[PDB]
């Protein structure tokens, strides 16, 4: 029973791009879950909520854009559970970033991995796709925490609870 | 150890929400799988897509106002994973509505068991939350839905492929 | 039979709302010949009249609202005759803004023994609608009509026919 | 005790006048409860029901100004209880259509009964009234009914529940 | 001699909305000294003594709503000297947060006992009353509180004379 | 230990000004439960209402005002209770006119000994002070209510609840 509509596309990449979904879902996750630790009371880092949501909104537009490139190109969406977070408290500004940037790595590296498979499979549409929308964005994610975090260290995160205040009204907000 | 700006808020209660956060995020799950569906090439209903997809933004929406309530109160968020859909395949825009009916109606059980909880524990400050924010919106799309489902019927889907089109161009459209 | 919407909805509810919706009505044509009383040549008090049925026209718009809240929870609207108001002469712009506060007294009783029943069946939706649009509705309606029957009173009505021209003027002009 | 005002104006008419003013009062409540039938989500035509609602308000309106009339002539206004519709199920969007011209047609002999009436009384001044303001737009209501009811006839209502969901969008949309 | 607009309201009730009045009018004259003290030479944080004076307004505010509430139910005013506040001298900038959090807290708990008492007394607009105008805006004074003395502390206060100093330029400025 | 700030401000002028903002208290105090007494259902002299709430207000503003040049001088304030009203129930618009006049003539004797007491100390900038920003405006406030409460009298206060209907609408409307 193929899809009128499917040409080129490989079952390994269709299976492929349904766990980038899932992947894109959990980022999602974990960055609602890091924003609502900064508006607990004892917390209280309004501009790294806010910074996190924004990330997390992003993560949901990102697995959306990935399902409309499953139906576009004939394959069938099958969803999986979306795995909560590993951490329930995130520790403080610093540790929450150096976490981001891990997972920004994380998924950089199956992007990538999925983009192998594509060249493998001779797919171009899918390769272009990726590198469009995804590899560029990822390349440009990873450079902005790796520099939050510089920052964060710089002024003596995590211990200084100032340096992280600070951070919070110049760089984020 | 407890949270500077905890008052009259039991414990149940705190536990009760966490339950609602991950329902209202399974909500938006389910909304997001049957939105989706519309958009594969072989269903192709286009505004039954983007009613279900602005549906599954609204139920995000419910979860992030009732983390940032979590927090308001001093309790502590405690995330659990979001399941899946239970169907992959939602058969046409009448069974889809028919589904979207009962989960909101499973929905609003749930909060009005929360309520029930709410009262017993003499919280009116989660009572009127419950009430101001959840309660008549759920009556609301209950209400729509079962309208949506009576012109479906009546129209004669899911049988006339033509009433499932022409719903889709008058009433979501 | 039993509606696809409803939910949490006792039968008593039902019918104290479809009374409820008698009474809204009631309450419209009363004050619809009140105004008209004062439209009579032989009256002639013209603020007297709008004032009234502005008012007349209020309580349809709540007559209205109930039975779309009738609807919304998948009861069923079942209409008696609208009764004639016990007077056709009024007798003075006193006596008409007496007889309606004690309507409105009554009317409020009404509300509070149906949120009484609504709070005894446990339908917090229907407890947070009566309150949202109706309870401080009839507060602050008693309230002015208590405040226009005070200043009647304090000027001499209903025997000064001055004090009923310049109260039309002054305070409904 | 006669009014000042009054000249030319039979006790016979005075009497027809209240008669004519329960009977708009009457027909605003059909349309009411035509409204809310359409409004219920089992039925779910939401243009037919605002259709009817205009109406109902329409007719509110023609009492009111009958009203107006009265005094306007001295004569002294009585008002009798308003009749509940004869239905509380009205069946079909065409079944509804059908009994609002049959109502129409009902109000339409009424008023000819009044103008004969104000004919053979030599009262001009009502006679023009009831021509102005009455006549043509029952004659109009009357037509448009027709055409409504050949539409839904034609399209195959009552069976198709197709075609009362068109012809809400379309004519009544 | 009871009010004509008198009812459903207990004496309890009427007796409690006026201790709650007094309440009210304390916690503007708390927050009025607190203001003036950060005004002071020595201690010199305009952001801080603006923030103080609009919540002493703001607590006006709720005072005199109480009073309208009172005569919209015809209950009496009745008032009492308002108590000068506890500290001449609120310490530091740290102090004073943790002090207004507190006396929320106090202000919170009289009005859940006030909704108690009206819920025991069949009240609905009352509870509704306290549940709209006062319930939330206490959970997020008593948040927006916590989360200041949360940013001072991390920052250092009240020690870091610094940390105060930038506090006050960027979260109250 | 002096302040920085302070130079040619004596104690005892410094004491006499706490006293003055007390009284400037005070005097809002009276004002606030005059204003809600016309509010009562059964006194409902709204513009009564209203100038004695702005009257309220302004000598809050007045007591603000005094905190501040208490701190600019580098005196320290020093607030004590502020009393009830004498009065509960002022009677009329006419005896809580009198009451007002009574009240500002002991304001403006306060203010005069005072400045008697600034002369004594040569305390040229305190004089200024109270010159510029409060002898004028006590003489305008009972110059104003000097002639509202002839105006009342004349026009048959506090008999004639007529004359006090017109003066709240012509003069304080
Ligand atoms: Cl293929
Ligand atoms: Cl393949
Ligand atoms: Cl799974
Ligand atoms: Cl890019
Ligand atoms: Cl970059
Ligand atoms: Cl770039
Ligand atoms: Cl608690
Ligand atoms: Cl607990
Ligand atoms: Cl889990
Ligand atoms: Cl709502
Ligand atoms: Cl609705
Ligand atoms: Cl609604
Ligand atoms: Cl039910
Ligand atoms: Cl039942
Ligand atoms: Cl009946
Ligand atoms: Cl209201
Ligand atoms: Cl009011
Ligand atoms: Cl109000
Ligand atoms: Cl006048
Ligand atoms: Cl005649
Ligand atoms: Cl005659
Ligand atoms: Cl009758
Ligand atoms: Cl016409
Ligand atoms: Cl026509
Ligand atoms: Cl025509
Ligand atoms: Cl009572
Ligand atoms: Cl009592
Ligand atoms: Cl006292
Ligand atoms: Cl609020
Ligand atoms: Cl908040
Ligand atoms: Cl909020
Ligand atoms: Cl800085
Ligand atoms: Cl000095
Ligand atoms: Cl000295
Ligand atoms: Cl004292
Ligand atoms: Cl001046
Ligand atoms: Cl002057
Ligand atoms: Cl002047
Ligand atoms: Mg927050
Ligand atoms: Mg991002
Ligand atoms: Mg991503
Ligand atoms: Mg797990
Ligand atoms: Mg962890
Ligand atoms: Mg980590
Ligand atoms: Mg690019
Ligand atoms: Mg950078
Ligand atoms: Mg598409
Ligand atoms: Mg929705
Ligand atoms: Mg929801
Ligand atoms: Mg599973
Ligand atoms: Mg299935
Ligand atoms: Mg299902
Ligand atoms: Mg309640
Ligand atoms: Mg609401
Ligand atoms: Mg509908
Ligand atoms: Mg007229
Ligand atoms: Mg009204
Ligand atoms: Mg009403
Ligand atoms: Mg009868
Ligand atoms: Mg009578
Ligand atoms: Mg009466
Ligand atoms: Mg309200
Ligand atoms: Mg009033
Ligand atoms: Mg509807
Ligand atoms: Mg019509
Ligand atoms: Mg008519
Ligand atoms: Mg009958
Ligand atoms: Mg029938
Ligand atoms: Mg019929
Ligand atoms: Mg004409
Ligand atoms: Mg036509
Ligand atoms: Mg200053
Ligand atoms: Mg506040
Ligand atoms: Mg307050
Ligand atoms: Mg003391
Ligand atoms: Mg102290
Ligand atoms: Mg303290
Ligand atoms: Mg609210
Ligand atoms: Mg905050
Ligand atoms: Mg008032
Ligand atoms: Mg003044
Ligand atoms: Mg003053
Ligand atoms: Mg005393
Ligand atoms: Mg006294
Ligand atoms: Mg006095
Ligand atoms: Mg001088
Ligand atoms: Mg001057
Ligand atoms: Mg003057
Ligand atoms: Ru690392
Ligand atoms: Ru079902
Ligand atoms: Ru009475
Ligand atoms: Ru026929
Ligand atoms: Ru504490
Ligand atoms: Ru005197």
């Amino acid at each position: 029973s193929t899809s009128q509509v499917r040409q080129n596309y490989h079952q390994d990449s269709e299976a492929a791009i349904n766990r980038q979904i899932n992947l894109e879902l959990y980022a999602s996750y974990v960055y609602l879950s890091m924003s609502y630790y900064f508006d607990r009371d004892d917390v209280a880092l309004k501009n790294f909520a806010k910074y996190f949501l924004h990330q997390s909104h992003e993560e949901r537009e990102h697995a959306e854009k990935l399902m409309k490139l499953q139906n576009q190109r004939g394959g069938r969406i099958f969803l999986q559970d979306i795995k909560k977070p590993d951490c329930d408290d995130w520790e403080s500004g610093l540790n929450a970033m150096e976490c981001a940037l891990h997972l920004e790595k994380n998924v950089n590296q199956s992007l990538l991995e999925l983009h192998k498979l594509a060249t493998d499979k001779n797919d171009p549409h899918l390769c272009d796709f990726i590198e469009t929308h995804y590899l560029n964005e990822q390349v440009k994610a990873i450079k902005e925490l790796g520099d939050h975090v510089t920052n964060l260290r710089k002024m003596g995160a995590p211990e200084s609870g100032l340096a992280e205040y600070l951070f919070d009204k110049h760089t984020l907000g």
